[PDB]
């Protein structure tokens, strides 16, 4: 029998698709992995998933322990919903610029609102976090290649059978870009890092992404790919269509994660 | 030595997994496990569906590049994997539709043709049905393959020991479709419509269908409720009966340890 005990355990084991369409071309072979097919929709399934496991081997997690994150996106969905699964109370500090949407859906994941001022940002949040974690010590705040970045990247090295040449993707928050370099460059020397833009030791190439020729990359991923993103995606894409182009670049396999680390 | 790469994302319909459902079930003598389509690219078994009309009508010569696919309307499946596979694809459906649903359409490269809200679905199939009259380019698209497919996946992941599967009857018999399959070989095994308190419901033959269990709608919200907040899965109303139904058989004592399979989201879902 193949069955999961909770949602949480099903988290990566993403899949790759072949951009066929949006490249028009092209010397090299250009693949995303859609880290979509994911519980919560994105990357950020697996640090929260990897921090509460972490703190539970650690045994900073007690089985009443209240998580306590301040957030602004995703990484909040997804410690909700992994929280949930896990049986912890979840308590989430946030500016009250998040969208209602965002908010609905924290609620229906059981986590327990706490609206900061807009204009203190996200320092607002950490600070009434800070706060909240004094008043009741069952409070857990969370926060070398970290473990989510190590199993992201032995999925790209299994399902390119060792072959990756180019990783092209956006510099996001938690380290992860960084980390798959660190792991592929060691089995791979001749591999190379991209970081896309609208810890730089392992990044081989920046390419600031004529922001807005992203949105053209990513109307045209929709509709001739059938693969729906934001605007960090398509950057993405533009970016890897660009290394894709490069005329010393020939049959390399580039590979770009979608959403995007900046999505 | 090999690569596991998709052409695209129409290749990664279905291989969906199975699920635990520990919480909710509160006992109970026999386990019940739900299979989530949710993680198909557009978030239900109706990909399947959708994919599996396109397949067939390229197989039979009726679909070539020549082609606009026309449906009234499983829209969001047909729309993503039209553009996917390079045909143009119209769409008739009431204006009672969300803004939200026509944009995501529009975003997936579907045109869409607006029916009036007041003669509902009919209006829209039979604008659609009008159109095609119209102009030649158009193409409107046994257990179906789908239901097939989703029976062997339901059959290997469950090593051929599922006793019960539960779900709503929705449209079409892809529930009925995976219940004849189910039970040619496994004679043990039932299946239990759910409901609350070719576009339209089967009929439920009763030598195919064991029982009907009425979800005392809204004990269905409760029930999604406590799935969202105890195990992490966020459905609707109809999952919450679905899984309503299936712990109310996990502990009727005839049932002590069978494994009983509910299908997420739930195929009577809106
Ligand atoms: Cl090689």
């Amino acid at each position: 029998m193949t069955i999961a005990e909770n949602i949480a355990q099903l988290i990566g084991g993403t899949p790759l698709v072949r951009l066929r369409r949006v490249t028009d071309g092209a010397a090299a072979d250009v693949v995303a992995k859609l880290e979509s097919f994911n519980p919560a929709g994105s990357i950020k399934d697996r640090i929260g998933v990897a921090m509460i496991d972490a703190a539970e081997k650690a045994g900073l997690i007690k089985p009443d322990t209240i998580i306590l994150e301040p957030t602004s996106g995703n990484t909040g969905i997804a410690l909700a919903m992994v929280s949930a699964a896990r049986g912890y109370k979840c308590v989430l500090t946030m500016p009250d610029t998040m969208s209602i949407e965002r908010r609905m859906l924290l609620r229906a994941y059981g986590a327990e609102l706490v609206l900061t001022p807009g204009a203190e940002g996200m320092a607002g949040a950490i600070a009434k976090a800070e706060e909240l974690a004094k008043t009741d010590d069952r409070y857990f705040i969370p926060q070398n290649p970290a473990v989510h970045a190590v199993t992201t990247a032995e999925e790209v090295w299994r399902d390119t059978d060792g072959k990756v040449d180019i990783f092209v993707s956006g510099v996001g928050t938690g380290g992860t870009i960084t980390g798959v370099a660190q792991v592929i460059k060691q089995r791979r020397p001749s591999a190379q890092f991209v970081a896309v833009e609208p810890d730089l030791a392992l990044v081989d190439e920046v390419i600031t992404v004529g922001n807005d020729d992203a949105l053209e990359l990513a109307r045209r991923m929709a509709t001739e790919e059938g693969l729906l993103f934001g605007i960090s995606s398509g950057a993405a894409v533009w970016a890897a269509r660009e290394l894709a182009h490069r005329p010393e670049n020939a049959g390399k396999l580039i590979v770009v994660v979608l959403p995007d680390f900046g999505e």
